[PDB]
């Protein structure tokens, strides 16, 4: 239970960060040119979000890799230096940062 009780607070925190407007959707892939052919995974914290309310994570492990993915797949796609890559840079930080602070 406790492992996932954090799950919660911690997504609930990437959703309400201010770097998070990256990631609260799936990209569309008809308005993102290669998204489809680059990413072959694609993850964001709606998707999580989901996921975590339909009891779909079975350890907080699983929930580690869905939020490592988003800002994988951040990395891959977009320039370090592009509006998204900074922010997705700035996630990525919070992210690992607050999971540590945990565990
Ligand atoms: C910033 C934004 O609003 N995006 C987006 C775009 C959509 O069409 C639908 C939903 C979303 C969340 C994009 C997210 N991207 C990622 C995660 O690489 C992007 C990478 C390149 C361009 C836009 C985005
Ligand atoms: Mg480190």
């Amino acid at each position: 239970h406790s492992d996932l009780t954090f799950c919660e607070i911690i997504l609930m925190e990437m959703e309400s960060h201010d770097a998070a407007w990256p990631f609260l959707e799936p990209v569309n892939p008809r308005l993102v040119s290669g998204y489809r052919r680059i990413i072959k995974n694609p993850m964001d914290f709606s998707t999580m979000r989901e996921r975590l309310l339909r009891g779909g994570y079975t350890s907080s492990e699983e929930f580690a890799a869905d939020a490592l993915l988003v800002f994988d797949n951040c990395q891959t796609f977009n320039e370090d230096d592009s509006e998204v890559g900074k922010a997705g840079h700035i996630m990525r930080r919070f992210f690992e940062s607050r999971w540590e602070e945990f565990y």
